[PDB]
């Protein structure tokens, strides 16, 4: 846009005269003041068609450059929403992440409590676990310990105890009639006092069988104490 | 800015023509119409004249009119483009954080994984340590304990067997010839053996040797009692 | 919108002025230019009015389209803020969701880390106990085992021993009395005999008196075999 030309007036004669170049006497007073008017009339109008034309030429200037800013403003809204959209998947894209990891901390936080759960029951259940093997190694009876381990218990066994390997009890023995009488209790020599007469007339005799009974009732001492242990009956 | 004069016409300070004003006889019949023709010819100029600065004082309106709107255009263009970048800003800190949430979600992810194994197999050590400690408890011998224990096999000890607090039984004895003959264990009992005369009496000597016999087979049959056993050689 | 007659030209009628046509002997030739120049005048008026009603139009037909134009850009502009403050809102509650995030992963963290002390610890104590029971294990006396345990200290037990469950040893028996002399673990005859005749025979009774005291010897012995072990007094 922009035309010069309309902003280039037209001249007019400059001429605005009079009577001093009128004729004298031939037209009317009335075609006097038209002719005088006449040319005020064409002055008047050439310079309407003149501020008309420039008027023109200001409203086309305006024209350019408002023509510059509305592409100007074209190119910045285009810019501005290609950024909106490109914005608008990435905030998409910024809140399902934020919703992805909610639910993995979320389950992440009920696995959490059943380990701090499953740890606690872990710990007492080690704990009653030591306890019991303390208990263990308080009273085990053991087969290494050189000390003596006593028990307050009866034992029962298999088929024998022994003693460094060699066998001293067995099962009971049996087939055995108790014997009666009283029991030995006291002194007790095996070194033979009695003895005779050589060919006699003195007849104690008494001193062999005196002695053969002590030797019974000591048996029955020697007996009844077997018994009552039970390695007989 | 819309000039006002453009739309004020060029009021045409004279009258119409009309040939009565005109001087007749003295002007050529060509010049009589030239007067005319010239004259609406001043009239259809000024009008178009004055109609030319009317679209021209429309299209300064209009310009106003435009350039007001533009300006707000400006405006509110300028405003987004400055509240988008404060978003790009915003929008890029908020995936940066979240991918270094990411990181640190992934890295428990991975170490609770590590610890459900490792409790698993926790449970699975333990399980099977209270199990094998609940079978300790059921078959070892246990010092304390008032109820009697049998042991389901032979024992073997190192130097004695003890009672009480006292001493029973031994290695075996060692070194006894073993007796002969038929030991029995019937009937036995503390015996009148005796019997004596002041006169010999073959009939009681004999009740004699024959408690004495019976004796001995009582003290054989109680050696075999011992070996039997082991307590003896 | 433009206004189309605005290029509708004004074509003067009056036609040329030929100076034989006016009337020189009447007009002054001040007043014969005038005129002449007027009618000049005229027609270049009428092109200038002509050209700023063409140009007005091109002006008007520009605001025509910078109209449309305008009403777009205010439509974009329009959407463009509507698109924005939706992501305000969008993006203000994606940074609060994003730290709210971090407390809940920074104190996961630290429970993670309370854990992972106290399973490690467990892990210790288990292979402590683990350790511990191997060891019982191996030096237990078993109550179920079949073949023969041996010890490696003296027992002492209450009250009794059994084997096959019957009982076979218990207290030692006291107030006893240790048999003097020599104890003989030596030959003893196969229940010999003895014999008995009519009259004394001294050699007849010797022999029994004889045979009685090798059986107290041999008893001496058992009850020295006894009190040895510590089955009596």
């Amino acid at each position: 846009m922009a035309d010069p030309s309309l902003n280039n007036p037209v001249v007019i004669q400059a001429t605005r005269l009079d009577a001093s170049i009128l004729p004298r006497n031939v037209f009317s007073k009335s075609y006097l003041l038209y002719v005088i008017a006449q040319g005020t009339d064409v002055g008047a109008i050439a310079g309407k068609a003149n501020e008309a034309g420039q008027g023109a030429y200001d409203a086309q200037v305006k024209n350019d450059e408002q023509d510059v800013e509305l592409a100007d403003h074209e190119a910045r809204i285009k810019q501005l929403r290609i950024d909106v959209d490109d914005h608008e998947s990435r905030i998409t894209a910024n809140t399902k992440a934020i919703t992805a990891l909610n639910v993995r901390v979320t389950t992440a936080e009920g696995e959490i409590a059943s380990l701090q759960t499953n740890v606690s029951a872990l710990d007492g259940r080690v704990t009653t676990a030591e306890n019991n093997i303390s208990a263990l190694q308080a009273d085990y009876v053991s087969k290494t310990a050189t000390t003596s381990q006593s028990l307050a218990s009866p034992l029962n066994v298999t088929t024998s105890y022994s003693v460094g390997g060699k066998k001293v009890v067995g099962a009971r023995q049996t087939g055995w009639t108790a014997a009666t009488g009283t029991a030995n209790k006291g002194v007790f020599d095996a070194d033979l006092t009695f003895a005779v007469s050589d060919t006699y007339t003195q007849s104690e005799i008494q001193a062999i069988a005196n002695a053969l009974i002590t030797e019974r009732r000591r048996t029955k001492a020697m007996e009844d104490a077997l018994r009552a242990h039970g390695l007989i009956d």
